[PDB]
């Protein structure tokens, strides 16, 4: 059983910190779209 | 029967004593297994 223990079993202190990490590189990923998204409009001033 | 009394029966003192130290190593044993129960609790406090 401890033997089994080794393999199956998840390492709890490092998910949470991969998770967070995730979470965070996701809500980066957010606001980087959301504010690379309207840098074309720039050419609706331009041509006005 | 002097003879065979010391092969049969059992010398009390001893036995007392034995009985007195397996007690006092199953309390032991009762409490650091309640002890090393929660243990897991740590993760829970970890994820949130």
């Amino acid at each position: 059983s401890e033997a089994q223990s080794r393999i199956q079993d998840a390492d709890y202190a490092t998910e949470v910190s991969n998770m967070s990490k995730a979470q965070i590189i996701q809500q980066a990923g957010n606001s980087v779209l959301a504010k690379a998204n309207q840098v074309p409009q720039q050419v609706l001033s331009l041509l006005q």
